[PDB]
């Protein structure tokens, strides 16, 4: 019970309002990174999931809806620039190009079913100076 496309959509839309209105280019959709990122959905695991390859730590992580997850991930920018910004800090970097993100429907026994959501970015989070560069 899954409709791709609106799934893109959405998940494009929220992350290029933010950068749109920060004088941002827009994100594009990459396929390998929603593949990676629903690899990492899929385990069930916020705090400690099994990751690979040279980019395998460039992704936020998040519960409940997509709206919710999302605006965890801003919610952090108040710190910037120290690394509890970090998660906003991915989807916020000029350096970055791409997104693509996947989910995950996980259980606590004997309640109800939460998602997991993750997004993938590319290029990866570099130092404070190079995020910023064009």
């Amino acid at each position: 019970q899954f409709d791709p496309d609106s799934f893109k959509n959405k998940w494009l839309e929220l992350h290029n309002n933010e950068r749109t209105t920060r004088q941002l280019d827009s994100l594009e959709w990459d396929g390998d990174l929603a593949w990676k990122a629903q690899q990492v959905a899929t385990q069930c695991n916020v705090d400690n999931p099994q990751l690979w390859g040279d980019n395998g730590a460039s992704f936020n992580i998040g519960r409940y809806t997509k709206e919710q997850a999302f605006a965890e991930w801003t919610a952090t920018s108040g710190s910037f620039p120290d690394d509890r910004s970090i998660p906003w800090q991915r989807i916020v970097a000029n350096s970055a190009q791409k997104v693509g993100c996947g989910e995950a429907t996980c259980v606590l026994e004997g309640d109800m079913a939460y998602t997991v959501n993750v997004c993938y970015y590319d290029p990866p989070l570099s130092d404070y100076y190079t995020n910023a560069g064009d």
